[PDB]
């Protein structure tokens, strides 16, 4: 069976970076899948909220939970699957899909995968990732102005009202289901070591 190792942190936090420096560390083939891919197809009104930046995208409810769940399962089943690609631009769903075939790792990282205990049995690693709350805004106003296009008001409007909130009430209380905490995120080369040396040792 494959081996799962889910990634949290609140946003901009530096969890998929996390992922890339584990894969770069780390024949065994591996995979980076995200939360993100997930979230849910909305209505117009919905929509329509969202591009006013009100629209609550950090709580459990945004993401499409039986398809993780489901997808999830079949990959620790060993069969290839099918992964939606989300719009962050038009807060949509794609009608292209990205095909995952097998692998012997598989890196689960989202603001929320270890909220649902479904999801959360299903990865046999979970690290969280610890980032100042300062400089996670910092990067998520220059990642939602520079790869999302967005403008500024709406980012820190959006952020106070629902990601703040959301991180505190959601997100952090899940820290305590992670087997390992890595503070200053991807630059604690000392924590991502130990944990791509300790995956190495399992897969022996
Ligand atoms: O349509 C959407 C969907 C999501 N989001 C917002 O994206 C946010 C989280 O998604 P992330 O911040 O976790 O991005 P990431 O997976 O690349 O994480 P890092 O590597 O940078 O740590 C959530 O805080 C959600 O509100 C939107 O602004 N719009």
């Amino acid at each position: 069976e494959p081996f799962l190792i889910g990634v949290s942190g609140g946003t901009a936090s530096g969890k998929s970076s996390v992922c890339a420096k584990i894969v770069q560390l780390l024949q065994k083939q591996v995979v980076i899948l995200s939360q993100d891919s997930f979230y849910r197809v909305l209505t117009s009104e919905q929509k329509a909220k969202a591009l006013k930046g009100q629209f609550n995208f950090d709580h459990p409810d945004a993401f499409d939970n039986e398809l993780i769940l489901k997808t999830l399962k079949e990959i620790t089943e060993g069969k290839t699957v099918q992964i939606p690609v989300y719009d962050f631009v038009s807060h949509s769903r794609k009608e292209e899909t990205v095909t995952v075939y097998p692998a012997d790792v598989v890196l689960f990282e989202g603001i929320l995968a270890f909220y649902s205990q479904e999801v959360r049995d299903l990865f046999q690693m979970k690290l969280f990732v610890d980032t100042d709350a300062d400089t996670r805004l910092s990067r998520r106003v220059l990642r939602d102005i520079s790869e999302r296009g967005r403008d500024l008001e709406q980012i820190l409007s959006q952020y106070i009202t629902f990601v703040k909130p959301a991180f505190e009430e959601f997100c952090l209380p899940t820290k305590k289901y992670a087997d390992v905490i890595i503070p200053r995120g991807a630059d604690n080369l000392v924590a991502i070591n130990l944990i791509v040396q300790h995956i190495q040792d399992i897969l022996n």
